[PDB]
């Protein structure tokens, strides 16, 4: 219940280009590397020779699979991906020792979705059916596997900022964190969507109107790298940052539009304040906070990206966030947990952190309505 050995350091990825688990498809098994999105509810995988690509699902090879015949069609502002739906065994080799009968999108034919240079294949979706393509019908992989097995109807993730980290399937490791574990609910079941309540920036609050903080919604999502601000709060919260560090910079560099440089370890982490998110609590009234370091939102690519940009779809707390916690996906409560991570990255002046109780009121008119 506590403890998954077989499970820690599952997952690999490269700076920036996401978190992927090894999986098996069909019979005999064929392993390929699949990207871990919370974010989206398709598990969808290479099918045709794609040049980025080091392998594919090769149905033809696979006597368990199963035609639905039915095409899907993702668009992204960007490309897209369209493929052809099936179903077939489905096993993660580091993972619980089971195999299910699980929806697969075989994609035929997509546009700016695999990255060239890449170790992954497909993608695996971890959210809930309601965003599911083309229609809440098709059962994502995790229902299917709660529904098949005796697996526990929850997830967790520790992301380490090339890279590692976990993926504890059906449970939690106690080894992954320190401190306690706090949780914040589930507002609705489709992303992971949750509550942001205050945002400070070194101690400073913002000020601003909560409903805002969740302008269309804020979720949790592990295929985005960077901390995603709705238009008004990054407006604000760039500002704030930009007098917080008026210490020692371009324009378009708040923007995302340029790159900043420094000589190795002559980096200015200190002229960068703390960032804290006040989330919503299990109790009313109650709430608390997670605090991440520059380390966060300064992504390496020594020259750093600008971690935060804005948003018109709401709050993403991508990568950023997540890599300085661990992260419980408590599906069965619908909440989820948030401490401390035993990995992440910090000095010797500053660390990540996971505090509560606060007393916060009004949290729900934080919560904006269709
Ligand atoms: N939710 C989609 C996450 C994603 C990001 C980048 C990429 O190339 C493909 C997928």
């Amino acid at each position: 219940r506590g403890s998954f050995v077989e499970m820690v350091d599952n997952l690999r990825g490269k700076s920036g280009q996401g978190y992927y688990v090894e999986m098996t498809v069909g019979s005999p098994p064929q392993t390929l590397n699949i990207l871990v999105d919370t974010g989206s509810s398709n598990f969808a995988v290479g099918a045709a020779p794609h040049p980025f690509l080091h392998r594919y699902y090769q149905r033809q090879l696979s006597s368990t699979y199963r035609d639905l015949r039915k095409g899907v069609y993702v668009p992204y502002t960007q490309g897209k991906w369209e493929g052809e739906l099936g179903t077939d065994l489905v096993s993660i080799p580091h993972g619980p020792n089971v195999t299910v009968r699980a929806n697969i999108a075989a994609i035929t034919e997509s546009d700016k979705f695999f990255i060239n240079g890449s170790n992954w294949e497909g993608i695996l979706g971890l959210a809930y059916a309601e965003i599911a393509r083309p229609d809440d019908s098709l059962e994502p992989f995790f229902d299917s596997l709660v529904k098949q097995t005796h697996v526990p109807n929850l997830f967790s993730l520790q992301l380490c900022g090339s890279v590692g980290g976990s993926m504890i399937i059906g449970g939690i490791d106690h080894s992954l964190y320190t401190g306690s574990l706090w949780y914040t609910p589930i507002r609705r079941e489709w992303y992971y969507e949750v509550i942001i309540v205050r945002v400070e920036i070194n101690g400073q609050d913002l000020k601003m109107d909560c409903k805002e903080y969740n302008y269309d919604k804020s979720i949790v999502d592990s295929g985005t790298t960077n901390l995603r601000l709705p238009k008004k709060v990054f407006e604000a919260a760039v500002a704030s940052i930009k007098a917080a560090s008026s210490t020692e910079f371009p324009d378009g560099f708040w923007l995302g539009e340029q790159l900043v440089c420094w000589q190795a370890g002559t980096t200015p982490w200190n002229i960068f304040p703390v960032i804290s998110l006040y989330l919503m609590g299990e109790v009313t009234n109650q709430s608390f906070r997670i605090t991440i370091l520059p380390q966060q939102y300064l992504r390496p690519v020594d020259c750093y990206k600008f971690a935060i940009s804005q948003s018109s779809t709401g709050t993403v707390m991508g990568a950023v966030i997540m890599e300085g916690f661990y992260v419980v996906f408590d599906r069965a409560r619908k909440r989820i947990g948030f401490a401390v991570s035993a990995c992440h990255v910090h000095d010797e002046f500053r660390t990540a952190a996971v505090e509560g109780p606060f007393v916060t009121l009004d949290m729900e008119d934080c919560g904006y309505n269709i």
